[PDB]
C-alpha cells in the first residue's frame, strides 16, 4: 500500500542533491558531482536561470561562449559521465536568492506596466513580480522555452540523457503570500468575472447566495478593503476559488508548452511555507495547488523543509505537513523537493548534528525521497546575488569543493537508506486515528495569514466567534496533531472533499476540528460515517452554516443535537480533569437527551456528550482546546483511550518520541530526542525491557527481523 | 567604578528563588525554603496576593483563619527561621497568571464603571483593568495597603525580621503594551489635556508644532485611530509622552503611601518585553519608564528574562537588554527581577542544561543579581489560576518540594558565584564602542509594537522613509549590537537625554542609528562631540526633522554636508565591499566637496562620506544595514578598525563568543558556546573544548 520511487521494478529512494552550475567555477563541476556521487546519491539538481543564459534580449549562451559558467550543455554531459540522473528547473521563476528572482534585467526594464502584479489603487507591488497571465509574461516566457526546451529534451532518459525530471516554474504563490498584498491586474480582474458568471449564471442567483442587490454582473468588483458583512466574506470565498483556478491555468499554459517539445519526463513543482523554522502556515500554501492536484495526475508536487534547527519547539511542523501532502496527493510518494542542507542565511546557523536527526527524523516521518538545498555552497557571478555574493553557508560542500561538517552526515545518513530502502520503503505505520482536513478552512491567504498587511478577516463582525486561521493554526497544527506526535499516536490525515466513506471505515477514531460553518457535502459524508458504524470525535462546534454563512443543519438535526451558546469562564472540567483552559468564553451548551454528559463549565452546564448514534459513537465537545496546557495532553489521552487505541512501545521517559515502521519482514523502531538532555530510558513492544541512552537533539534506529 | 549589592560592607551577588507560599501546601513550605537555601541562595521572593488576603471587602486573613496557605505570617517567620531574606511584592496589580491579575473578584463586582480603563467610545476595555489613577480604585488600594504594609514595616530587616526589598505592582503599563490599546476613561484624558496645556501653555504655541487649526483647547481631543498626518504623529507623540509621566505619578501615590508605614527598605519594579525568546521589544518597555527612573533615584528597576533555549538565535538579546539597562539606570545594578527557571508554558520547553548556560552568559553579561522565576513550581488554589490548575514546569522543585534537573544547575552556579562574587561583582568590560539610544524611536507602544497586530504608524504617509521601529529593531538590536556581539567587541550604551559631552570622550568611537528626525538638543550635542575631537559613525540618515517632524537641520548645516534622496539596487559597496545588501532602495547621496567618497550605490553614485570637522572624524553611510549576510559582518568590522578599535583576544574558532571581565587584580575570560557542534579552539591575548550550548571560565591574575 506504500507510494514509493520505482527504479526497474524495484523501490528507489531518490537521493538527491542541489548543485548550482552556474555558481561554481566550472573547473570544478566534475569535483562536485563525483563528491555528491561518492555520499550514495543518485541524482543532481539544478536551477536554469532565464537570466544567466538570455544575457540580452534575443542573445543565448549555453555552451560558456560569454562566461565559461553558461555551458550548461557541459554540465548536462558531466551529470552523465558521473552516473548522476538530473532534475532540471528553467523557471521562468527560479527565486534560488538571484536577482529579480531569476527573470532577465532586460525583460523587466522592457515590460509595460500591465505586465506587472498591481495593488488595487493600480501601482505595481513589486518591480520584480510580474503578473503570471500577463500575455506580455508568457510571450517572453515561451520564447525563453523555445530555447531551453530542446536542450532539455535532447538530454531527457528516454534518448539516454541523464534528465529525469522537470520542476515547472518555483513556489507558485510565494509572492502574493510574501505581501498578502493580492494581484488586482486586469487580465486578473477580467478572468474572476469570467469565472463568477460562470460559476452563478444570473445576477440573481448571485444575490441568493451573498444577500446583495446588484442590478447586473457589470456591478460586481473584486473583492477588497475588511470585510464587514456576511456578504463581503461570501466574495472574498470565490475570489480564493478563482485564485485556485487561476494557479491552475498558468501551470496548465507553462505543461501544455513544454509537452510540444517531446518532454515526456516526470513534471514537479515546490511547496513553500516554512518561515522561522516552523510550518504552520504551509498548509495554507498547499491548499492554493488544490486545483492544480486535482487536475494534473501527472504533476508531482514536493516539499520545501526548512527547519533551521530540530528540537520539541517545531518537531511537529515536518509530520504534519508530510501527512497534509499525503491527504492532497496520495497517489504519490511524500518526497523533499528542497530538503535544507547548510542555511540560506548567514545569521541562521544549520548545524550538522541538528541536520542529521532532521534527516533521520523525516525518515521516520515517512519521507520517500529528498534534494539536499544546498549540498554545494555556491559564488554568486557578476552580482546575480539577490542578498550578497555567497549563496548558503554550512553546505555539504564549500563553493571550491571542499568538505564541511555535514558532508559526513549526510553519506552516514544515505548509508543506512541504501542498505534498508527495499525494506523501509515498504514499511507502514498503523494508524487508528484519522484527522480530517477540511480545505476551506485554509482557503484564506487574500484575508487572514501570518503574513498578510491587513487583517481583512474579523469573525465577530460577522457574528461568529471561531476563526478559521485560529482553528487550523491553534487547535489542529499547534494542538491536536502537536499533542498526538508528543504522545506517541499514529495519525492519518484525510482530504474531506470527494472523500470515499470506505476510506474512512478503517480507522477506530476520526477526529474533526470544526468551525461553526461547513458545506453540506462534508457534512452529509460526516453523517453517514457515523450512523453506518465509526466513530467521531468533533469540537470546538457544531456546525450550523454552509461555506457562504447560510444556514446548514445537517449534522447537528442527523445527530439529534440540540444546543445554545452561552459565555462562561475559559476554564472546564472534561472526564474528570479539572481546569481545563480552553481558547473561547462561549461554549456550545448540549441538552443531555439520549446522551451520557462529560464537560462541564464552572456553573456546571454541558458542554461535552457521548452518545451511540446508529451502529456508530459521537463525541462532541462545546470548547476549544490545543497543546498550551499539561491538562491538553491529559484530554487527548482521555479521547485516544475512549476506543482502546495503544501505543505501539511502553517507554519510560515520555519526552522521547518514537515511530514503528514495519512490513511483513522488518521493524524500524525510530527514537527521537528532541530536547537538551541526555535521556537514559527503558521500553518494551505492548504485546528484559531493552535499555537506551540518547543525546540532545539525537536519534537511535533498531531494525528487527520479522 | 561597579553597581553592585552590599552584603556587610561587602560586594553581595543577590541570588534569590522565587517560591508563591499562596500556592504551596504549607506543611512543605519549610522543605520548600530549606532546598532553597542549600542551593546557596539567600533570597527567597513572593506576591502577596490582594484577592488571596482581603477575601470579602474590610475581611483579612494574614493568619491561615480561612485556608492554611493564608498564613503569610507564619511564612515570613519560616524564612527567618531558615536564614533567608524576603522580598514581597504586595501589587495592587500581580499578574503572576493568577485570576483578575491578583485584584479580588469582590472589588472587580463592587467598582463602578469610572473606575475602569475605557475605550474611545467609553466601553469598559476589560473586567479586570482598572484605571490606575480612579479614586476608587486607589482608596481600595489604600485599604489593601492600610492592612499589608504594618505587617511588611513589622518584620524589615531594620527590625531583625527578614524582608529587604519590596515591589511596587507589577509592570506598570504591561496591559497598554499587550493590547496596544490605551486609557481613554476621562480622568486620564483630563490630565493628558493638563500635561499638554502645561507643555504648551496656549492654543497658538500647539498649533505652531502641531500646524493644527485649533480655536482653543477645547478643541483638542486625544489621539486615536491611524496616523494619517503629521499633525497626527505630533499629538501621538505627546500621548506617549503623557502616559509615561502619568505611570510616575501612579508608582509615587504608592511610594509615599507605603513610606508613611516607616518601611525604608528597597523598592523595586520589575521591566517585561521578552517574546518567543528573543527582546528586541524590552527596550520599547524601558523607555516607558523614562520619567520613574529620572525623578526615583531610590526605586530599582530589574529585568524579565525569558530566554527559553540558549542559542545563536537569541545569544544578543540579554547584553543589549543589560547595556540598555545600565544606561537608562547608571546608579543600580544592573539586576533580573525574573531570571527564567523552568517554563510558565508546558509545551515551551526549559531546559536545565540551556538554562545553565544562560545563567553563566548572563554573569559574562553584566549582571550583578538574581531572582530564580519560578524557583518552586505552584499549584493554583480553589481555581484561583488564570490558566489550568499547575503554575510553571521544569522548575527547581516541584510543587511538592521534588527536586528536578534544574536544582543541581542552580546549586553548582550559586557555587561558582559564591566563589568569585567578591572580585567578579568589582570587574567590567573595556569598551572602546559606544552606542546611542534615542529614547523617541522608542516611544510607539501605542502605535507601532511586535505585539500590535494593526499598525496604527505608516511612515510613507507622512513623506518619510524609515520607520523608528524597524531602525530600532532591525538596524539597532538585531543588528549592531548583534554585529559586535558577534565580532567580540565590548559595547557602551549611552541615553542620549541630556547626556554630558565629558562621558563621550573616553570612547574612541559613538555609533548613531539616525532616522530623518532628530530633536535639537541631540543634534547640537553630536556637533558638539565630533567638534571636539570625537569619532562619530551616522547611519543611514543624516536627520532634517525634529521629534514633530518640522525642519531641523543643525547637525547637516555644522558637517557641511548636502544630500539628494534617489532610488538605486538595495545593494551598494563600501570600504571595497562588494554586494552590501540594505533595507531601502532610496538611500542619501553625498556632495563629496572636503570629503572622501567610501560607499557607493549600484550606477556609482556616492552614498557614504568621511570627513574631517574641527579636531573629529565624521562617517555617514546614507543606507541602511543589520546583520543579515556576511557582507554585514565584515563591514561593521572595518568601521570598528577605522580607529584602530582591537578585540582583547585572538580566539582560532571566530564562532566562539567571549567576554573579558576586569579590575586592577583580577580577569575573567567567559567563553560561550552558542551553537550544536563540540568545539576546539586557542587563545592568546592554551586549547580547549566545550560542549554544544555550553560555557568554560578562566580566571588570569594580572
Ligand atoms: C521566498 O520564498 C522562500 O522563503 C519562504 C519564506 O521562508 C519559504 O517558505 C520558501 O520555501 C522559500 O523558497
Ligand atoms: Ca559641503
Amino acid at each position: 500500500s506504500e507510494k514509493y520511487f520505482v527504479k526497474n521494478g524495484q523501490p528507489h529512494f531518490l537521493i538527491s542533491g542541489e548543485v548550482h552550475y552556474f555558481r561554481i567555477n566550472p573547473k570544478l563541476w566534475r569535483n562536485h558531482l563525483q563528491l555528491l556521487k561518492q555520499t550514495g546519491a543518485d541524482t543532481v539538481s539544478t536551477y536554469i536561470p532565464w537570466d544567466w543564459h538570455e544575457i540580452e534580449e534575443d542573445d543565448f549562451d549555453f555552451e560558456g561562449k560569454t562566461h565559461p559558467a553558461r555551458n550548461l550543455i557541459r554540465f548536462i554531459k558531466l551529470c552523465k559521465e558521473e552516473n548522476l540522473d538530473l532534475i532540471v528547473k528553467p523557471g521562468p521563476y527560479i527565486l534560488a536568492e538571484y536577482e529579480n528572482q531569476g527573470l532577465p534585467s532586460w525583460l523587466l526594464k522592457k515590460l509595460s506596466k500591465n505586465a506587472f502584479a498591481l495593488d488595487e489603487n493600480g501601482n505595481v507591488i513589486s518591480p520584480d513580480l510580474v503578473s503570471y497571465l500577463s500575455d506580455e509574461f508568457l510571450e517572453y516566457t515561451f520564447k525563453w522555452y523555445d530555447k531551453v526546451m530542446p536542450i532539455i529534451s535532447k538530454h531527457q532518459k528516454e534518448h539516454y540523457g541523464p534528465i529525469t525530471m522537470m520542476q515547472l516554474c518555483n513556489e507558485i504563490g510565494v509572492f502574493q503570500w510574501l505581501s498578502g498584498k493580492s494581484d488586482y491586474n486586469p487580465k486578473v480582474i477580467n478572468l474572476y468575472k469570467e469565472f463568477i458568471i460562470q460559476r452563478y449564471k444570473t445576477i440573481e442567483k448571485l444575490n441568493s447566495v451573498y444577500s446583495t442587490n446588484y442590478n447586473s454582473f457589470d456591478d460586481l468588483k473584486a473583492p477588497s478593503g475588511k470585510i464587514k458583512l456576511r456578504s463581503d466574506y461570501c466574495a472574498y470565498f470565490d475570489f480564493h476559488l478563482f485564485f485556485r483556478e487561476y494557479y491552475n491555468k498558468y501551470i496548465s499554459i507553462l505543461k501544455n508548452k513544454i509537452r510540444s517539445f517531446g518532454i515526456n519526463i516526470k513534471l514537479t513543482h515546490n511547496i513553500p511555507g516554512w518561515i522561522y523554522g516552523n510550518a504552520s502556515e504551509l498548509p495554507m500554501l498547499i491548499s492554493t495547488y488544490s486545483e492544480i492536484m486535482k487536475n494534473h495526475p501527472d504533476i508531482i508536487f514536493g516539499l520545501d523543509h526548512i527547519p533551521e534547527f530540530v528540537s520539541f519547539r517545531n518537531a511537529h511542523s515536518d509530520l504534519a505537513c508530510n501527512k497534509i501532502l499525503e491527504a492532497m496527493q496520495p497517489e504519490a510518494p511524500v518526497w523533499a523537493a528542497e530538503f535544507q542542507a547548510g542555511t540560506r542565511e548567514h545569521h541562521v546557523k544549520a548545524y550538522a548534528k541538528d541536520l542529521e536527526t532532521f534527516y533521520i527524523a523525516s525518515l521516520a516521518h515517512g519521507i520517500k525521497g529528498f534534494n539536499y538545498y544546498m549540498f554545494s555552497q555556491g559564488i554568486n557571478p557578476e552580482g546575480k546575488g539577490f542578498y550578497g555574493k555567497t549563496f548558503y553557508f554550512q553546505t555539504a560542500l564549500d563553493a571550491a569543493s571542499n568538505k564541511l561538517a555535514l558532508y559526513d552526515s549526510i553519506k552516514k545518513v544515505n548509508r543506512f537508506i541504501r542498505k534498508e530502502q527495499k525494506d523501509l520503503l515498504r514499511t507502514n505505520v498503523n494508524s487508528e486515528i484519522c484527522v480530517g482536513f477540511y480545505k476551506p478552512y485554509f482557503f484564506t491567504e487574500l484575508i487572514s495569514s501570518q503574513l498578510l498587511k491587513e487583517k481583512k478577516l474579523n469573525v465577530e463582525e460577522l457574528g461568529l466567534y471561531i476563526d478559521p486561521r485560529f482553528l487550523r493554526e491553534e487547535i489542529l497544527f499547534n494542538g491536536l496533531l502537536r499533542g498526538l506526535q508528543t504522545l506517541n499516536y499514529n495519525y492519518d490525515v484525510v482530504d474531506l472533499e470527494n472523500c470515499d466513506l470506505k476510506s474512512l471505515t478503517a480507522y477506530k477514531q476520526l477526529w474533526i476540528t470544526s468551525a461553526e460553518f461547513m458545506d453540506a457535502e462534508t457534512q452529509n459524508l460526516l453523517s453517514e460515517f457515523v450512523l453506518n458504524g465509526g466513530n467521531l470525535i468533533l469540537y470546538p462546534a457544531v456546525p450550523t452554516l454552509d461555506n457562504y454563512l447560510n444556514r446548514c443543519e445537517i449534522l447537528k438535526n442527523n445527530f439529534g443535537i440540540e444546543f445554545i451558546t452561552k459565555d462562561s469562564s475559559h476554564k472546564v472540567s472534561a472526564f474528570g480533569i479539572e481546569d481545563v483552559f480552553t481558547a473561547f468564553s462561549k461554549k456550545q451548551i448540549y441538552n443531555d437527551t439520549n446522551s451520557k454528559p462529560i464537560a462541564f463549565t464552572q456553573e456546571n452546564e454541558i458542554c461535552g456528550i457521548r452518545k451511540k448514534i446508529g451502529k456508530g459513537e459521537l463525541t462532541i465537545l462545546g470548547f476549544a482546546f490545543g497543546y498550551t496546557s499539561d491538562e491538553h495532553l491529559e484530554l487527548i489521552d482521555k479521547l485516544v483511550k475512549l476506543n482502546k487505541i495503544k501505543r505501539e512501545l511502553f517507554v519510560s521517559d515520555k519526552d522521547i518520541q518514537f515511530v514503528v515502521r514495519e512490513n511483513n519482514k522488518s521493524r524500524y523502531i525510530f527514537f527521537l530526542n528532541y530536547h537538551n538532555e541526555r535521556k537514559t530510558f527503558n521500553y518494551r513492544k505492548s504485546s528484559k525491557s531493552e535499555e537506551i541512552s540518547i543525546a540532545p537533539f539525537s536519534y537511535k534506529v533498531i531494525k528487527e527481523n520479522k
